[PDB]
């Protein structure tokens, strides 16, 4: 508890000047046209940002509410990572964002989901530490490994078919190397003999591991099926934002019952 | 117990939710339906992402009544979980099914029954458990639990009246609204003065926040159905801001009372 609040702070920095550039090497016109091809686009990520709104409510609710002061500091990056979501769907919604045009489709790669993923993502893996008093180098190595998995899924997206497939399948293949050592240091926290004792119980230890594995699984599962044909863009687009919003609120939900038995 | 009492009521709200689903797939017209959404094609996504939205919110209202720190709280936290369940499966049922619906006199927009059926279950239950919250008189209860459920009637029933008749109709409508939130605004009141007996399972802070939260999300519904019959918002607009309230209306009750779960 040393300012998560200014982890938040570089978050919101790093977040607008990504969005400033999106804007500024935006094409109207090619917006206009994606949004046209595919009508359900708005709604979904107007829907979306709501939803984390709310989202974003609850945990400053768990913020204020200091039943612990290792439980107001978990809540508060929750806080900061539901709003930088909230804001990123926000812009997806209303503005003209500059996006690449994938090999497979000439489907829309969009590069403001990457970069919210890539300030939360980091972000949600050094909340597990916390959460599981885990070696700073453990978390350090997880967060490090997840931003070079993200940016493997987008670079491959605009990559012909062969360099296409070695940076997904790395990237994929890191992925799995991230949730195995995830899983190992709540584990290692599960123990009954750790020092110094978790601020969460044995089994909410056990249910965040598993709601991570399920959750964000569903992103890699997207892609695949999308660039292979197997589903349509917009079917692709509705489960990523639920996974999104399942990822994030699943991790919220399972500390506000912490809460209640402590 | 109250925790029985609480699971028996639940339990009514899904068999009068069942039998009313049932009434509006048998007597649906399919290329109807087919039509409504091939015309406003964003009502599927909007009816979707509400049902995801509850889900999850009933989700949060389970993990509150499997961990109340007193008995009341389980009883509090149960109630809005069978409300987030109805309008859950309610919004569901609007995006996957084929249901009845009638065409409004004003401009022939859709007046979806569904809606209307979850707002007569959930409402006057809603109402029923701001009095657990303000230990109100069980009778002062139970009438606007009673005006609250006639008001929406009253709003279905005045889309489907011409002019004039739509008009006493809506505007007693209205009226009740009024009567109902004034009294409601009243029993948290009550309960909120220092020598109330017997005390209020919530602090003096969370009874006001709740009467607040209640007027600013109820009175979107009114509004949103006076603009779009009046012509000054399309029916696709009105629908998202519908989707929007509801949600607001019910999961704003869950927030304040996990903060109040917290506070001790
Ligand atoms: C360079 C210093 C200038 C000082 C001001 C700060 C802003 C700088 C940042 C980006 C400018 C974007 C310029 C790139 C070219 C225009 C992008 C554009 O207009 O998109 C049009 C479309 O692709 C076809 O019509
Ligand atoms: C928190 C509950 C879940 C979230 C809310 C569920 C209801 C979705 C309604 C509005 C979403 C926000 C507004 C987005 C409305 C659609 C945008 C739009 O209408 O765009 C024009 C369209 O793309 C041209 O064909
Ligand atoms: C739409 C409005 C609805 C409300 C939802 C907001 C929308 C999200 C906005 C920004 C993201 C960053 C928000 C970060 C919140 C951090 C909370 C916190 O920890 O604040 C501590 C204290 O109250 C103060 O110093
Ligand atoms: C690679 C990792 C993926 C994460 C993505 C998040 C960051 C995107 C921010 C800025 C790029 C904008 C600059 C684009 C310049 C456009 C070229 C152009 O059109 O000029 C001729
Ligand atoms: C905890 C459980 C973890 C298990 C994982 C959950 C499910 C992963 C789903 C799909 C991965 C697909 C990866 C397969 C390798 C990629 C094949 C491919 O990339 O297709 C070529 C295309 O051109 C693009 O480059
Ligand atoms: C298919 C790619 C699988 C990647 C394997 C990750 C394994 C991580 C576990 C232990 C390492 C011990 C140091
Ligand atoms: C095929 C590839 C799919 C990828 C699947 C990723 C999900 C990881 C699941 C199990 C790892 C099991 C081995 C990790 C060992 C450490 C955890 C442990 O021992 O559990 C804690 C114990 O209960 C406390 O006392
Ligand atoms: C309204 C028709 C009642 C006649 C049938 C007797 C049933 C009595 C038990 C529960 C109803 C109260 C529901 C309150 C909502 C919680
Ligand atoms: C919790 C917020 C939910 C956000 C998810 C929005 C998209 C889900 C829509 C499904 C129906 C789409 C059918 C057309
Ligand atoms: C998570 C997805 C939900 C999907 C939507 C489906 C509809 C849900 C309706 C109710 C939910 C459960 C209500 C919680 C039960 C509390 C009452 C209780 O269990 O106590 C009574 C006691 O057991 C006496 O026999
Ligand atoms: C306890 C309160 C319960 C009272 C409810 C009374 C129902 C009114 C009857 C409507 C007839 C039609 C019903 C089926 C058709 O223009
Ligand atoms: C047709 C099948 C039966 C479904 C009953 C409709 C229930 C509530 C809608 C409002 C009631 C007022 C209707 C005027
Ligand atoms: C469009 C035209 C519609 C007209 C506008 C809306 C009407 C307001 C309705 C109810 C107010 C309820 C009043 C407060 C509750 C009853 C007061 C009461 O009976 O108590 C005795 C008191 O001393 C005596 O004022
Ligand atoms: C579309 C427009 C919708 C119209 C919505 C109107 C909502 C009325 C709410 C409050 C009025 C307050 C005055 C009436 C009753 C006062 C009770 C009260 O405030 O009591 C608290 C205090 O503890 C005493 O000691
Ligand atoms: C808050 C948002 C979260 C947790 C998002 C998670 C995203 C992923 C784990 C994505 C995984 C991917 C791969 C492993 C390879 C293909 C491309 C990605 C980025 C979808
Ligand atoms: C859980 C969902 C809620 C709180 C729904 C509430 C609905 C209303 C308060 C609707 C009010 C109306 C009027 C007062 C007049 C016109 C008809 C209605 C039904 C739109």
């Amino acid at each position: 508890t040393k300012e998560v609040q200014w982890q938040g702070i570089f978050m919101i920095i790093v977040w607008l000047c990504v969005m400033g550039s999106l804007i500024f090497f935006a094409n109207p016109e090619a917006s206009r046209r994606v949004f046209a091809k595919f009508s359900h686009l708005q709604s979904f990520y107007g829907a979306t940002s709501v939803a984390f709104a709310f989202a974003t409510g609850l945990d400053i609710l768990a913020y204020v509410n200091a039943v612990s002061d290792e439980k107001r500091v978990l809540s508060g990056i929750l806080a900061y990572v539901d709003g930088v979501a909230c804001i990123s769907y926000l812009s997806m919604a209303t503005l003209n964002l500059y996006f690449l045009v994938d090999s497979t489709q000439g489907n829309p790669v969009w590069l403001m989901r990457y970069a919210e993923w890539i300030i939360t993502c980091p972000t949600l893996l050094y909340w597990c530490g916390l959460a599981s008093r885990a070696d700073r180098s453990s978390v350090s190595d997880i967060a490090t490994a997840d931003a070079l998995l993200l940016a493997g899924g987008a670079l491959s997206s605009i990559l012909p078919s062969w360099p296409a497939f070695f940076v997904f399948a790395g990237s994929f293949a890191t992925y799995i190397y991230v949730m195995l050592h995830m899983w190992g240091m709540f584990g290692k926290a599960m123990q009954p003999d750790f020092q110094p004792p978790p601020p969460l119980p044995r089994h909410a230890l056990h249910l965040l591991r598993c709601e991570i594995v399920m959750s964000w699984s569903i992103f890699p599962l997207v892609e695949f099926l999308r660039r292979q044909g197997y589903i349509d863009f917009q079917v692709g687009e509705a489960m990523n934002c639920v996974a999104d919003y399942a990822a994030k609120v699943g991790l919220a939900m399972i500390m506000v019952n912490c809460n209640l038995e402590q």
